[PDB]
This record gives structure tokens, sequence and C-alpha cells, in this order.
């Protein structure tokens, strides 16, 4: 394991700590919710981007940060905004730009000195 893969893999699990019952563990399927790939077009998923830390696809924060906010975003896109997973895909995108907020990765480039 990398520098890189270690900080992603923090970052990530301090973000799967805030969805309990998995509903961002594993990807959505138009069984589960239907007529979901008719309106989400590129899905993303913590499972996946798990799969991209450890095949190391993932060349910077922002490429992660990328794909975290278009897991929240098509929640938010699918689902209306009286719904438990649009609620949930607000805060934890809250949550994850607060985390990986230009002023904490600033902090942690210049402790790399
Ligand atoms: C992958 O897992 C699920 C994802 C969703 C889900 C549905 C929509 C529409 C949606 O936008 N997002 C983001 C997630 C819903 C589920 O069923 C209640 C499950 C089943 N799992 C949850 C665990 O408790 C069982």
């Amino acid at each position: 394991s990398t520098p890189i893969q270690q900080l992603l893999e923090h970052f990530l699990r301090q973000l799967q700590r805030k969805d309990p019952h998995g509903f961002f563990a594993f990807p959505v399927t138009d069984a589960i919710a239907p007529g979901y790939s008719m309106i989400i077009k590129h899905p993303m998923d913590f499972g996946t981007m798990k799969d991209k830390i450890v095949a190391n696809e993932y060349k910077s924060v922002t490429e992660f940060k990328a794909d975290f906010k278009l897991m929240c975003d098509n929640a938010m896109t699918y689902n209306r905004p009286d719904t438990v997973y649009y609620k949930l895909a607000k805060k934890i995108l809250h949550a994850g730009f607060k985390m990986m907020s230009k002023e904490r990765l600033l902090a942690l480039k210049r402790s790399m000195s």
C-alpha cells in the first residue's frame, strides 16, 4: 500500500461511517430502483471507490472528491428532496467536502515539507 492509498482509505472510512444502512456501500441496480439507468448515466458508490483506491486508479484527492460528489449528486438527481436517500446524500456531501476542504488539504500539503 502507498501513502496516497492510505490517505484515500482514511477519507473513505470516515465517509462510510456516515451511511450506517449501507445505501451507498454497493451500486444501485434497476431492480432496487426502477428506471435508475435511464436517469443516472454515470453511477458511483463507496464500493466502486474502494476498488479504485486498491487498483491505484486515483492520481489525486480531486479525482476522489469528484467520484464522491458524483455519488451524492446522482442520489439527489434520482430521488426527491423529502426522501431518506436525498437527505443522506446532502449530509454526506457536506461532510466529505468539509473533511477534504482546501484549508485541510493545504495544512496537509505543508506537513509534507
Ligand atoms: C445498495 O443498497 C441499497 C441502495 C438503495 C438506494 C436507492 C436509491 C434510489 C438510491 O438512490 N441510493 C443511493 C441507494 C436502496 C436499498 O434498499 C433500501 C438498498 C439495499 N441495501 C440497503 C441495505 O440496508 C440493503
